[PDB]
């Protein structure tokens, strides 16, 4: 989509992503501490951006790195690779991974940073799975290989009031009809871990080696173990990223609220009707994640909890 | 423009603007403390958004309020006015102020919140001046009536290094070619007032009663009185808003770094080549503000200082 690749044309998003130390050091450590994965191999960097994953792979001893991006950032990547004198190892190709012509039939390794808010926002894993099905050699590997999504309950009456009740009295005037636009929009924000009132519950496990495209729309029945008697005002979502297959030095990071903040923050679903929970309670709910019918890069999250159902949107 | 009015269709920008207490209380105080300006008058709210200025004017005793917005937010304004039982005083009209049909020939008062980053970003004052020339009755008033733009010198080597030098060494790789995209982009951020190294210099005075459209593209020769021997790394811009004409209770707010933060923050122009200044020095420069030839809602700021010239863009 023209709007989608246009946004990634600007250096601003690439600066934010590169300055995310948890993200950037995790990939750096994965590659530098497992050079047996890259030594003398053919590597495909899907959505290479500025191209630093391709340069990591070269440093780790890749025979050949193919960096692919549809964004205009690829022209910056070309200059960056030339500035670093790596043009004999790294080839950059402008286009969608779905339609570009590659100068090889097969690659030994696919690496990518495809993750959106709540993991699946932007639907870029579909592109990586296209690349894997078409190009990954027999016995090849895709990294990161394992991803999880988790939910956790939140009590934060003040944050709820600031976003919702706010619209009841604005300098004496009623603006209550605005609440209808607010509730269905998922909020991307850093969550104070003091406001967590449950143990986390895993709602999705993905292995990029065995997952199909169709698996990326899913339902889960979840149980949240309530740890604090309180008013439940929201459910928050986050994701964990693992580098595992054939690793001597496994790497993990979490985007959860108990972990150092990343640029992905946490995804918060505000409850239209907050409700009381008790420590020890097993809170049962159902969550379904779909691609938005209108824009398949946008997500729909359907949440059933406390005998009420709300659908939330990520952009 | 479709992109422009689309952005103002979402409640998010209206929430941010309404929660800016300095902005919102300034307009509230102006209207509530000068009701003689509104009593039994016909009022035009140009770009009414959620419509709360129209409701302020009604409370202050307006005979008739016409709220105009091209954005889809106008449908929310219609519901808000009905919820407050003000539909007999306030009429909302969907369209551009340049082309809508008004049910009156003339209005006594125009009120608007048209100000962008560095005052003139988005070029919405052109629309307010259209409305004034077409609709303002003989002896009518436009608010806010007086605006200034100021510049101030900054020393912040660390912030400069974080935005510019950062690209020289990214995990051992050279990304110096990215600096070319960064320098020309004006930064909108809250400036630490401890990093100011000059007295402010006014570069523009606008009275909305007498200013022409053509006056909104301007040049100024400025002098910054340096107060701290230091490395000058940036020039910051901000603006002041006055309610004056026929006021018994005059109202002012500043978006400057010595004042409480607003959603407009400050506009920062990073210098490609920081240079040394001395306390007592009279630093002479020239600044020109133009509409972007490609998109006239975008600004071009041409800065000459220390015998070097850089053009900066606001989106
Ligand atoms: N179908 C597609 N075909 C081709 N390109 C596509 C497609 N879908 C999306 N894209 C691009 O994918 C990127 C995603 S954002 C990651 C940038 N890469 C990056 O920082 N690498 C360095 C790095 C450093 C440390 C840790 C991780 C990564 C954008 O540039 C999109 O334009
Ligand atoms: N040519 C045009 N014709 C018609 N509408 C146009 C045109 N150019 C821009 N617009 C609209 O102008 C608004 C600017 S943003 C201020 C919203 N109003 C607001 O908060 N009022 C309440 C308030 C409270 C306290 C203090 C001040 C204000 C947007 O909604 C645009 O869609």
């Amino acid at each position: 989509d023209g709007v989608y690749f246009s946004s990634y044309g600007h250096y601003g998003i690439h600066e934010e992503m590169l300055k995310d130390k948890i993200r950037t050091e995790s990939y750096r450590d994965f590659i530098y501490q497992n050079p047996h994965i890259f030594k003398d191999k053919v590597v495909l960097d899907v959505g290479c951006g500025t191209g630093i994953l391709s340069m990591f792979a070269a440093k780790a001893g890749a025979k050949k790195v193919l960096g692919v991006d549809q964004s205009e950032i690829l022209y910056q990547a070309m200059d960056i690779i030339r500035l670093n004198k790596l043009e004999d190892t790294i080839t950059l190709i402008k286009g969608k991974i779905e339609e570009v012509h590659l100068p090889v039939e097969k690659v030994d390794v696919i690496i990518s940073e495809w993750m959106g808010y709540f993991l699946l926002f932007e639907s870029m894993l579909d592109s990586v799975l296209y690349a894997k099905n078409k190009y990954l050699a027999k016995g090849g590997s895709v990294y990161p290989d394992i991803c999880t999504i988790s939910l956790v309950a939140v009590s934060d009456v003040n944050k709820h009031a600031d976003r919702i009740a706010f619209w009841d009295d604005v300098y004496g005037f009623k603006m209550s009809c605005m609440k209808k636009a607010v509730i269905p929009e998922a909020v991307v924000e850093v969550l104070d871990p003091k406001t967590l009132i449950s143990e986390p519950c895993g709602i999705k496990h993905i292995d990029c080696h065995t997952t199909s495209i169709s698996d990326l729309e899913f339902s889960s029945d979840f149980t949240l173990k309530i740890t604090r008697t309180s008013m439940c005002t929201a459910i928050a979502g986050y994701f964990d990223i693992y580098f595992e297959k054939n690793c001597h030095n496994r790497v993990v990071f979490s985007t959860g609220p108990q972990s150092t903040k990343t640029h992905w923050k946490q995804t918060v679903f505000l409850l239209e009707k907050p409700f009381s929970v008790k420590a020890g309670e097993a809170l049962k709910g159902k969550v379904t994640v779909h691609k938005n019918k209108k824009d398949p890069r946008s997500l729909t999250v359907t949440l059933t909890l406390n005998n009420s159902t709300q659908t939330y949107g990520l952009q």
